[PDB]
């Protein structure tokens, strides 16, 4: 319970800050093609034969059965496609007439708004399903927001707030239904309907909010901002947008970690900080949560999980592989002032030049505007220390000058898209994966809900721990790390995940330490156990070639690196071959991956495992 927005205002404190009018807009006007040249300047080319491609663009048609068919198969792509195509060309006009001025697009511009507004809704045919009815098919009664409702509204407000002369010139009543359905579709179901899922009012401890509520709420504060001119209802409506996104930021970890991983990153982090932007300019820079640590943090995230050439930290179900948006990087990078997120913005690039971001969304299209000149300035280059600690979340990245970079984790088994990999960890080796965290396969019939850990992508088993007395960790939110530490100046992390395993495993304490020096990592196994019943086991997920010289010796050659791993003789080592079905998979890691496996006689209530790992 931060509630930092509704701290750095009330209602009133917020009529006198907001300004009116429009004037905060930071792009140069429409009819100031002086200014527009000097922004664009080399995406101005780009940008018109980009829009010339569409002047004879056919604007098409969602007929009823593209969103009957969610009903009846949970095809959403029939639907969403020719609506997506539809937004891009619309944004892509807007673009592209910015940048020329010569009135060439605004015949398709108008075509694009007038037909938008025929449609009976801008919501996705498969999240109409919460509308009263409960239907695939739109209800001219009633209006919903969902993520594109949401942007379709924005981009459609940035159109309006464009072009509104021009349009009026040719006819005054496409503008006027522009702002009918805007009112209609957005302003006035978001004051009006407590209850849609994504705004948490009506929020308890434990429900779910995650990226909706920062992203619905940056659209719908854009559309207030260019449409509602009412001083008293804006001031309400923003203050509304206030107490809505204080919810997302208090239900996050302080520590900016994101638990889902980078690939939601765009559109969570990158949300919120298009929220606080939104929210900042259209107070005159009065309402800036911008130089909040923690807002910082929750952008370094993107930087520090990022390990190199496509990979990036895949705890849970997420993907081992992963990008970023260079020019929103920057851009919120610049906005907290680090350093670092600027530096990484220029590495993505990776040599080639910066330009617009064209698809769907109006504030990043018009935004990369601004940032895009800079950009193609700054130096590439990774910075980032040697340890980055996340004490809420419990992440730990440690890496040397070496090339390896360890991700090791605390936390418990009930994180959104969990895996039971409590304790885990995963090296990179220059970037490259060498003992792994497979990831997330395509949603089977079973993903969601019990049986999801009959899956083996989502097991303990198939992570890089033990299993104690012969068992693997249980699933639920009791099911976690105690007394989780890092010495950020000795590189060690250090973890009892003794709690994660359930009863049967019979363990007090088990201690999994993770050591980084300039050379190798040592990783110790502590363990005190209520009875010894079974044998421990030890596996390591790896790619590759692996190979066993000699006894307590394993080689894994993947992708140019090449790895000792040292293991107690104690232990007899086997490799298991897992083909991968899953084309979900086999996309990142090929055609199979390994399991080695570490298996024993020897059974003691106490015990050590030192196992050290190394290049030769
Ligand atoms: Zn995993």
């Amino acid at each position: 319970e931060r509630d930092m927005l509704q701290k750095a205002a009330d209602e009133t404190t917020l009529k006198n800050v907001l300004v009116m009018k429009q004037a905060w807009v930071p792009y140069p006007a429409y009819t100031d093609r002086a200014a527009w040249d000097s922004l664009m300047g080399s995406n101005k080319q780009r940008l018109i034969a980009a829009g010339e491609k569409l002047l004879d663009y056919k604007w098409q048609l969602i007929p009823a059965t593209a969103y009957l068919e969610y009903e009846r198969t949970g095809n959403r792509k029939i639907m969403e496609v020719p609506y997506d195509a539809n937004r891009q060309a619309l944004n892509t006009l807007m673009l592209a007439e910015l940048a020329e001025g010569k009135g060439r697009f605004i015949d398709q511009l108008l075509n694009g708004a007038y037909m938008s507004c025929e449609m009976n809704s801008w919501v996705l045919s498969a999240h109409l399903p919460r509308q009263s009815s409960k239907r695939s098919l739109p209800d001219f009664r009633e209006q919903i927001i969902d993520l594109g409702s949401g942007g379709y509204g924005a981009l459609m407000a940035w159109v309006h707030y464009f072009f509104r002369k021009p349009f009026d010139k040719i006819n005054p009543v496409v503008s006027l239904q522009m702002r009918k359905a805007i009112k209609e579709r957005i302003l006035d179901p978001y004051m009006n309907d407590d209850d849609m899922w994504w705004m948490a009012f009506n929020w308890q401890p434990g429900e779910i909010i995650n990226n909706w509520n920062p992203w619905c709420n940056s659209n719908a504060l854009q559309c207030f901002l260019l449409m509602e001119n009412n001083k008293d209802r804006l001031a309400k409506a923003v203050y509304r947008s206030m107490k809505s996104v204080d919810k997302f930021i208090n239900f996050v970890k302080s520590d900016g970690a994101c638990e889902e991983g980078t690939s939601y990153w765009g559109h969570a982090a990158g949300k919120l900080y298009d929220y606080l932007q939104i929210l900042s300019d259209g107070t005159g820079g009065k309402i800036s949560l911008l130089n909040e640590p923690m807002i910082r943090r929750m952008g370094e995230y993107m930087s520090r999980s990022y390990v190199g050439n496509g990979w990036v930290v895949n705890f849970a179900d997420a993907s081992a592989q992963g990008g970023g948006d260079p020019l929103l990087i920057y851009r919120f990078g610049k906005a907290v002032n680090s350093n670092e997120m600027m530096h990484f913005a220029a590495y993505l690039l990776n040599g080639r030049k910066p330009y617009a971001t064209m698809g769907n969304d109006a504030f990043r299209s018009l935004q990369s505007l601004l940032c895009c000149n800079d950009l193609a300035k700054e130096t590439p280059k990774h910075d980032m220390p040697d340890v980055t600690w996340y004490p809420e979340t419990e992440f730990c990245y440690m890496k040397n000058k070496n090339g390896m970079f360890v991700a090791a984790k605390g936390g418990f088994n009930n994180e959104s898209h969990n895996h039971n990999d409590v304790g885990t960890f995963s090296l990179y080796v220059n970037t490259i994966p060498v003992i792994l965290d497979a990831g997330v396969g395509t949603y089977t019939k079973q993903t969601f809900g019990k049986d999801r850990y009959t899956i083996w992508t989502m097991q303990s088993n198939y992570h890089n721990l033990p299993m104690i007395n012969g068992i693997p960790q249980k699933y639920g939110q009791e099911y976690k790390a105690t007394n989780t530490t890092c010495n950020e100046k000795k590189r060690v992390f250090s973890t009892d995940i003794a709690a994660a395993y359930p009863s049967e495993a019979k363990v007090k304490n088990w201690i999994r330490s993770y050591t980084l020096d300039d050379r190798k990592l040592t990783i110790t196994d502590s363990y005190t156990l209520e009875e010894a019943v079974a044998p421990n086991q030890v596996n390591f997920m790896t790619w590759g070639n692996v190979t066993f010289p000699s006894q307590g010796k394993i080689q894994i050659e993947v992708k140019g690196q090449k790895v000792e791993l040292d293991y107690p003789t104690l232990f007899k080592a086997e490799l298991e071959t897992i083909q991968l079905d899953d084309p979900r998979l086999s996309n990142v890691w090929g055609k199979e991956i390994y399991r080695i496996t570490l298996k024993t006689n020897e059974k003691k209530e106490t015990g050590n495992y030192k196992f050290v790992i190394q290049q030769i």
